[PDB]
């Protein structure tokens, strides 16, 4: 058996940083872990209060464009509560849904990557 | 604030499922959560044991091609005996290499996806 626990952290690819860290940051509440010199430019990773699993927004990997994600589910306690703050705070969103799976919606970074939000029923 | 707890998952873009299912279950020993069908193909999910953010591999979405994704990062807690585990397995495993944030080593999936194992300080 493997030693690995879990997933660190996965990157988002993003163009304008700033910006990205705003949206991810004071809209969609996460917590700001890290924003600093890295390896292939600004590190700025970004996480929901409390997570194992912390996500990057680069901009350096040519074969992710800023804004190609996509299948990235958040889960959360409130999908009703969090689509109106969204709302609120001028974002698209396309929901809340009941699906096998959970109630979801999805909306979008201002680069174009794919959000989902799942709260399980 | 917003009710969103941890990302419950992401996307990995894979070409082959059959081969991706066996590399990331049997090869790199995650677990296999789920395989069935889903709305846009096969529904395949697999984490390392207990995680709370998992992985789908996907091969639905064009504006991820199969073995596009970088800056995926899994943690360890012993990155030489994970690599020397996969060596074994018939991997090439480049690193481990000691880093600011921790030891770390990069292998490539069937498809070029680049994964990161990383034991921290
Ligand atoms: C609290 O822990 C950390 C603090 C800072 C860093 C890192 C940390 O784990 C870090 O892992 C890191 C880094 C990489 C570059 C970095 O600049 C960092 C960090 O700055 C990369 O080696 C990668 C690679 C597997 O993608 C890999 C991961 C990744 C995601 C995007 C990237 C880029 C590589 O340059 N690791
Ligand atoms: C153990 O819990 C689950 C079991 C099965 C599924 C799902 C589960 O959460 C599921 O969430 C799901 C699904 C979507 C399609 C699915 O087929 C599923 C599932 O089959 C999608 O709506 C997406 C969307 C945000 O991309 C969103 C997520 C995602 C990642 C890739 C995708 C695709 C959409 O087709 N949700």
């Amino acid at each position: 058996h493997m030693a690995i626990s879990h997933v660190q952290l996965f990157s988002v690819p993003v163009s304008d940083q700033e910006k990205a860290k705003d949206f991810y940051v004071e809209t969609v509440g996460f917590d700001l872990l890290a924003d600093q010199p890295g390896v292939h430019g600004r590190w700025l990773q970004v996480a929901p209060k409390g997570a194992d699993t912390s996500l990057v927004l680069v901009d350096w990997f040519p074969t992710m464009p800023p804004g190609s994600l996509r299948g990235l589910l958040l889960r959360t306690d409130d999908v009703d509560a969090d689509c109106a703050r969204l709302q609120e705070r001028g974002v698209a969103v396309d929901g809340p849904k009941n699906t096998p799976w959970g109630r979801q919606a999805m909306f979008s970074d201002p680069d174009g990557n794919v959000i989902g939000l799942n709260q399980p029923s």
